[PDB]
């Protein structure tokens, strides 16, 4: 029995990451993820020149999970671009580089200098399309006229495989629609299903007051929230894009909701808001958790089970 | 103090009802309703022709809350009617009649036979814009000028006051260009926020088995889940239609959760899962609850919190 996959001609320990954004932003944060067991690890979404983000508080936590309107703080791209060159060890696990430019031509400008550093080194490409927290900047998939455009460049000036970041939808016309613009696009090899449930609101009865400072309170759910929500896509995406791989995020706390994403189809495993709040010890709880369910219902490997959960009659 | 209120040309014990679908479908349901301490009643959403419904299993609960595929089944618009004309208790609460045509032509011959009986009797319409459960046809409201076309037509063969079912959104941009449109009606004198959080999917582990019949297991979330989005879209709608009233629907177990709803502008309070699971009895507590709230803060009226949720400077 053993957790170990190969996919995107890499090799992997285990499933699980990092949900883009969590334990990633500084040098220091990419070193502890680096030396935890997780299988891979993903950075912080960046834009062309650094950014402070939105003014505090911008993240709470509670007992069903989180709100955050962070504004997208990064050390810029050429800090994240540094890291993948000089400073990460490929012989410990694979990286994972996430952009999330504010248009086409920023994400254009960076995917130019990335393609000769994903060349010679194998870092793989996460092109964020669903970031709901920039003021003034409505999520790209849900505009799927944006999306082909957004699509039609980056696949030009990359010109490698690379993945897509996508929100998540709640309508069945929406899945077909939006796995149909995935699908013209060779490149697009493997598909993260959820980035954050977008601007719920949260407040404090006590106080009477929202929670976070920015967008009057307006912010994107992670955690016990959203798992219903974070599977349903998973398995839309996995039905509607069989010849592409689909990465699970959303609502993940232990190996038991790590089975059912992978049930649904998840390859990769990320966690966001339940490492967040317990740190990267997770990442052994997790791995043990799994193990054992594997072992009691007799499987060897994921492949025995991946995509293969049941519908009635 | 007492929660009594006026809305609409109509008086109110308090701001309590039930959501529609949940204890609202036979003669029997809509009696044992009028017996209870709420508000006022809503009744089953209806089509022109008595329906069966999705095939069963198509409803389950869980600790945080519950996923249907219900397929509007109904007793068909005649017997709601007849319910309206000749057998409600006018004396008791006010009675809301749900409708939810498959065609804008099949709302419209609704509302021509319901308009006398409005005249007469006082019954208040509900418009369902939002079902995310028939096989085939996707929520109207997320299709702007579907939305645009229904709200013509079913305001000019009407002519009376009448409100609107909203599926919830996730986008300011979409919280804009809907809230427009719903300006455009004068007709239109509340709005209730939210229906069922659409298409999420509930999995056994044990079993590696979909949990509901229809639809390959993808069916609308209520309960715990949803609080923080139903709060969202009821401020959102609170905030761009000053001159409409918003009815808060989503999440509602406790008299906290009603303040919220009222802190964020709710008028009237909706309750779904959680009196679909513990029954009638839920509106005793509910009131007992809401009041204590408001004597500790020193709240003697609805009026003087309704809409004042504080933002961080
Ligand atoms: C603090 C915070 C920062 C995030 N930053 C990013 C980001 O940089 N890029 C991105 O694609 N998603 C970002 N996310 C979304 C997560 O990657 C993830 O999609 C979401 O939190 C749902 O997973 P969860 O239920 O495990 O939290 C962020 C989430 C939070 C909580
Ligand atoms: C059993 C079931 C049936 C429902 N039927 C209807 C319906 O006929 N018309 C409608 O507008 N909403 C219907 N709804 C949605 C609810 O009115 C409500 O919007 C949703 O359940 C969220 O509220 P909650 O969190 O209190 O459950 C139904 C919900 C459930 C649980």
């Amino acid at each position: 029995m053993c957790l170990k996959l190969n996919l995107l001609d890499h090799v992997f320990a285990n499933p699980f990451m990092n949900a883009a954004g969590v334990l990633c932003c500084t040098e220091e944060d990419l070193r502890c993820m680096t030396a935890s067991s997780s299988g891979a690890l993903v950075s912080k979404s960046c834009t062309s020149a650094p950014r402070d983000g939105n003014p505090e508080p911008r993240y709470m936590a509670f007992p069903l999970g989180s709100i955050n309107s962070m504004g997208l703080p990064n050390l810029g791209f050429d800090f994240y671009l540094k890291y993948a060159s000089d400073l990460h060890d490929y012989s410990k696990k694979p990286l994972f580089l996430s952009i999330s430019g504010l248009s086409v031509e920023e994400n254009v400008a960076m995917v130019r200098r990335l393609a000769p550093v994903a060349q010679e080194k194998g870092v793989l490409l996460e092109l964020n399309l669903s970031c709901p927290n920039v003021p003034g900047k409505p999520q790209v998939a849900y505009d799927f006229e944006a999306m082909r455009t957004y699509l039609q460049q980056v696949s030009l000036a990359y010109g490698l495989p690379f993945g897509v970041k996508m929100p998540p939808y709640f309508d069945i016309a929406h899945f077909d629609t939006a796995a149909a613009v995935l699908n013209e696009f060779p490149l697009v090899k493997f598909v993260t299903c959820v980035n954050s449930v977008g601007n719920g609101l949260v407040i404090d009865a006590e106080s009477e007051s929202v929670v976070i400072k920015p967008k009057q309170g307006f912010g994107g759910l992670g955690g016990k929230y959203i798992l219903p929500t974070a599977l349903a896509n998973v398995n839309a995406f996995y039905r509607r894009c069989p010849d592409k791989l689909v990465f699970g995020c959303g609502g993940v706390y232990s190996g038991e909701d790590a089975f059912l994403h992978i049930l649904a189809g998840a390859s990769m495993v990320q966690v966001g808001t339940a490492l967040q709040e317990e740190g990267p010890g997770i990442f052994t709880r997790l791995e043990d958790e799994l193990l054992e369910i594997m072992a009691r219902k007799g499987y060897r490997t994921l492949e025995e089970f991946r995509g293969r959960v049941k519908t009635i009659e």
